[PDB]
RNA sequence: GGACGUCAUGCGCAUGACGUCCCC
RNA sequence: GGGACGUCAUGCGCAUGACGUCCC
């Protein structure tokens, strides 16, 4: 029974005339619902007047296929059309041009379509309503814009085409700082989307506050004024490695430009021969890492992190199943430096009142709001993977947390490009669905929480130290809407985040005057101005399409003579190998691929057709033409490539 | 007679007695008058103590010599202690390790020192007091850090230095935008000139409120939401030419980024021998710059700007004594065609910009207020403060209310419009001081420095820049009724830019008054720490320091080669071949025979009639092509003539 | 005329963190 | 595991304009 609230209606009324145009509304108005509304009532029209009905519906996440199905798309248009959900994790045996002719409602990742766009084939005539979710992505080279690029190509070309539906609750400035700068951006992603009109609840604005519970803000902010015991001790040490290696900074200790310059330095070393400093350059990293691990997490985490650190150097350095040696001088001197200042540490970072203040702000947060009422509900946004999984930790060694209610959990990213190890797919299911069961009362998450998924509503939604941009953040307090909501930033003084998230508070009031304004635009100039950024939009294509169109490998460590350009042959499209067999002698194995002469990484063991192969990865190597040297930092940067190992 | 207000005596007090310290006392309060009263007191103890009493203080611009003399260090110190100014300017015949041992109280520009420091020798052992006028440039590269550096270093190395006197208004921010990096660029020129202090008039604050009269503050914006026909007019004109060449932008008309991209598709263009698109690029570029005039100025300046640069193109193609191409003759005639339509549209005062009738309006109500009003008008570009001046001349209700106006612009080369003299300056900045002169419509400029008379009105016209120009602006309107005004439009984001300046000069005063309270072991132990980097940022520059044909950019033509070409003195290139006569031609100047692009100009050097080349106007071909923009960016030198 | 520095604005590139999608 | 995209922070470079200095 497909009704619709009055709100709803006045938002949907011109898509349901056939107008191209994007839907502002809240988080928890119900914008897939209006979109539900307006492809049957668009198909209805279409088989009452006898014609074409093929509606698809573009997403940017696996989890809102399944989710916009069971909870929305199924139970109204099922019964009465043909009705799919598509993905890459879809274990389809029928080609996509297939599926756009046997079904009627198709719901996909745009990259799907995309794919089949690339290239009997499909092509934008083939539907007659495109509805695009979180359509503020629409925008640069995103999969949506390139979508939306040859849609705008054959518009301007044609001297048949579909309607096109924009679902967001936020649009955005852009970074933008100016009222001229945000009007632009909302005009291009207006552009983008060939809207006729930009739409928000107006007329029924009073009925839509009493749907979405508007939170109550906070900025607990944290004046470190406490003495710290655990930094002092380590720039000391870090002192004394920067005296040892001769490589003094420009930046302070614990931050991010120390970050920049430090690795700049181990790559320069490591291209130079110059071992000494390369080391030292890269334990000078991991001593800044646990600088800042202290800034915001425990202190006993940014302890474990070193200590791990030069756990991890005694298997790679010690042999197992005779050389000149490689534990190194500056090897053994770090090494002894670290062993020397360890059990200070330790016994420092046991003392519980010398840990963050941060974490009494955090700590504080938590216990008066999760006290409230008797079933409450929150997450806790934090800016790492491993401050998520630490924070996690933190609350179970904690037992006033668990007493008083709080049952946590982490909720981290699905990526191989970080250091913390990820979730997969399901794994993030199994928490979010535990956490709307009450199962897991907390979720100690980064950005995944913030845009698309299906969280169950919360009573607090905490900040934690961490500021993106304006639309994160709205997302972010309308994860937050249950009876009494608290919408909570807990930063430093010495972040600048209090402040950014200030900028970001100044940016959303532009945005919806740049709304309030391109809605009161009239007509010939709106149109005008729309035209113009969608012809300069296609010629952005054009100078990225002018852009795209455009030996000896030695260990960094040590710089050994290991193997030859003509020694590398690729497996599959990716795991490069080498075949030369003296170059057994060459590694050692330890739980791993390590030289034998100083004991860096240099890969990991693989099968392959029952061959137990080495693979190398170019991150631990210098290339040497000829003469020029280089650090790459994955394979696709070098200008050569390899022969497949098998022809 | 030397004496000194309350407020002054408290932010001196701790520099008697000898502390290196920061002053920050407001325009209009009397810096230099501190300045001069702890030189006599500095010099004073040191006769009495029979021992050396050698002071230099070192400003940034050459007329504060010379005027820190007359008003301030000479009729207070001259008839007891042996005082000079010096200056690039001065003609002496003295060198300045003489100056030193010879004279007690020395005022130059600090280059002078550090040309000195460079290298019987100079050296900062041989003062005793170091004054620093506007010491909030003791940042970065600036001559005023490398002499701190130099005085630092010693510091450290020492387990005999001088006192040192920081003077400003706002030591400024840095431009951040949090409270944290407000505090670190503060600790940050605090540690360069090594003080022990940053000092504010707090205990006589209210007595300093009385002396500097703080103005009323005005943001008056121009919804621009007139029609513009001249914009309109030149936007067609410059698709019909986008459309010939075929070279699109990413960009709006009329602003920095298309700018940008069509300065790079020019060069590009000239690099690859694609003639029809750079000349079509390089007329794109005046046709963009005609529109962003059309926003600021009046529009019979835009208009004047492309007349003019199509005159001058009507002298370099018409032969004397071919090179009209087909791209060159389809401009040409372009601009000939929409030209009366372009001429007759301007001379509409209807459709001039809104921002000069906001000017206008702001102008005559506040120049009506008082008999003998003065005020100062912050235009962005040199151009128009010309036609700001001209706009004003132009318009008989502004001379007949009591406005009579003057320019006052910058003295460098580099730049399309031509300077004002260093004497120039003096002229109108005195006139204007006489009330010959009402109105300065003036750059950058004079928000600094020069002792200009006081305001009852300043306008910013649509000019932002940072906070510390900010405070000096408010600085130069402090007469009765005082008035701080900022025309801008809101397509400029210059409104939002200036709130961002408010929010940062609010952030000053708070960085300030938390490193005053900091705790003197923590100030310590951080000063010494920025002071330790500070030392490090020059050595990372030590390590950056320390690291074919010529070709018409227009016609590709070959012209000299790399052994064709020797310097005069040490910048004019010049080519020796004989052939070479030929292959120019002579206006009024030196242009191509084949296409009549301008390669330089004719010089006289010892009675030879010899042809400059700038660098600016060739392809440069290796055995990879290039265009360099200066001579010492190439690889190869050239041996003197 | 040359060199150097500073400020504002705009553009581009790099590093790191976070997220996503597609493909094997 | 590879490729692409986006977001945030930081750093670097180039362009335009304005200003200053020093040496010619
Ligand atoms: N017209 C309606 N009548 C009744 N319930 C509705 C209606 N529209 C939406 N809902 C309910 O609200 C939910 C939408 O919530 P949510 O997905 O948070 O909104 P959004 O799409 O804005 O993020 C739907 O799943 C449904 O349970
Ligand atoms: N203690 C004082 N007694 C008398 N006049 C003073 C005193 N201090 C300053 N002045 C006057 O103030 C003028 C200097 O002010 P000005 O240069 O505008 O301030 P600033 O040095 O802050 O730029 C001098 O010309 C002088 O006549
Ligand atoms: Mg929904
Ligand atoms: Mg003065
Ligand atoms: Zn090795
Ligand atoms: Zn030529």
């Amino acid at each position: 029974d497909l009704t619709l609230r009055d709100y709803q209606m006045e938002v949907a009324k011109p898509a349901l005339n056939g107008e191209n145009i994007i839907i502002c509304l809240p988080t928890g108005s119900g914008k897939t619902r209006v979109a539900v509304y307006i492809t049957k009532d668009h198909l209805d029209k279409k088989r009452k007047a006898s014609e074409q009905g093929k509606v698809i519906v573009l997403v940017n996440k696996v989890p809102l296929v399944e989710q916009h199905l069971r909870k929305e798309f199924n139970p109204f248009l099922k019964h009465w059309y043909q009705v799919i959900g598509l993905s890459g994790d879809s274990e389809l045996k029928i080609s996509f041009p297939e599926v756009v002719k046997r079904y009627d409602v198709i719901i996909c990742t745009a990259q799907i379509l995309e794919n089949s766009l690339l290239n009997e084939s499909v092509r934008l005539s083939d539907f007659s309503l495109i509805i695009i979710d979180q359509c503020h992505h629409t925008q640069k080279e995103g999969v949506y814009n390139n979508i939306m690029r040859r849609y705008l190509k054959e518009k301007i070309k044609n001297r048949p085409q579909p309607q096109i539906l924009g679902l967001t609750a936020s649009p955005g400035v852009g970074g933008a700082r100016s009222n001229s700068k945000a009007e632009e951006h909302i005009l291009k992603i207006c552009a983008n989307l060939d809207a006729c009109r930009i739409m928000t609840v107006k007329e029924h604005a009073s009925q839509l506050k009493n749907q979405v519970k508007e939170p109550f803000k906070k900025t607990v902010i944290a004046d470190d004024k406490r003495r710290d015991p655990f930094r002092e001790r380590i720039i000391e040490i870090m002192q004394d490695i920067q005296k040892y290696c001769q490589l003094y900074p420009k930046s302070e200790f614990g931050s991010q430009p120390y970050e920049q310059w430090v690795i700049r330095e181990e790559r320069r070393a490591a291209k130079e021969e110059k071992r000494k400093e390369r080391v030292c350059a890269e334990h000078l990293k991991k001593y800044n890492d646990a600088l800042q691990i202290n800034d915001t997490i425990r202190m006993v985490d940014a302890y474990n992190h070193l200590n791990n650190f030069y756990k991890e150097l005694k298997r790679r350095k010690t042999a197992e199943s005779p050389l000149v040696s490689k534990q190194d001088e500056t090897d053994e001197f770090l090494m002894r430096l670290f062993h020397a200042k360890k059990k200070q540490l330790k016994e420092l970072a046991r003392k519980p009142e010398y840990d963050n203040e941060k974490l009494m702000k955090l700590r504080n947060t938590l216990m008066e709001e999760f006290t409230k009422t008797e079933e409450p509900r929150g997450i806790i946004f934090t800016k790492t993977r491993q401050s998520a999984l630490a924070l996690y930790h933190w609350i179970m060694d904690n037992p006033k947390f668990e007493e008083v209610g709080i049952k946590a959990h982490f909720l981290i990213g699905a990526g191989h490009n970080s250091e913390t190890k990820p979730m997969t797919q399901n794994e993030q299911r199994e928490v979010i669905d535990k956490f709307r069961g009450g199962s897991i009362n907390l979720l100690i998450a980064t950005t995944v929480a913030e845009e698309g998924l299906d969280i169950k509503e919360c009573n607090i939604v905490i900040r934690y130290g961490l500021v993106t941009n304006e639309i994160a953040m709205v997302q972010a307090r309308g994860r937050a809407r249950a009876d009494e909501s608290t919408y909570a930033l807990v930063a430093s003084s010495g972040s600048g985040a209090v402040e950014r998230e200030d900028v970001n508070i100044f940016r959303e009031n532009m945005m919806y005057k740049a709304i309030r304004r391109v809605q009161e635009m009239p007509p010939e100039e709106y149109l005008n101005k729309i035209q113009d950024f969608q012809l300069q939009s296609i010629v952005e294509k054009q100078m990225k399409a002018k852009r795209d169109q455009r030996i000896t490998f030695l260990c960094k460590n040590c710089h050994k003579l290991i193997c030859s350009g003509e020694d590398i042959q690729v497996i599959e499209n990716m795991h490069h190998v080498s075949v030369k067999k003296d170059f057994q002698h060459l590694y050692h194995k330890r739980e791993e691929i390590i030289c034998k002469d100083c004991g860096q990484v240099w890969g990991n063991m693989m099968v392959y057709r029952g061959l137990d192969l080495p693979c190398l990865k170019i991150r631990n190597f210098v290339v040497a033409f000829e003469t020029t040297k280089e650090i790459f930092k994955k394979w696709g940067e070098l200008p050569i490539i390899f022969p497949d190992f098998d022809y």
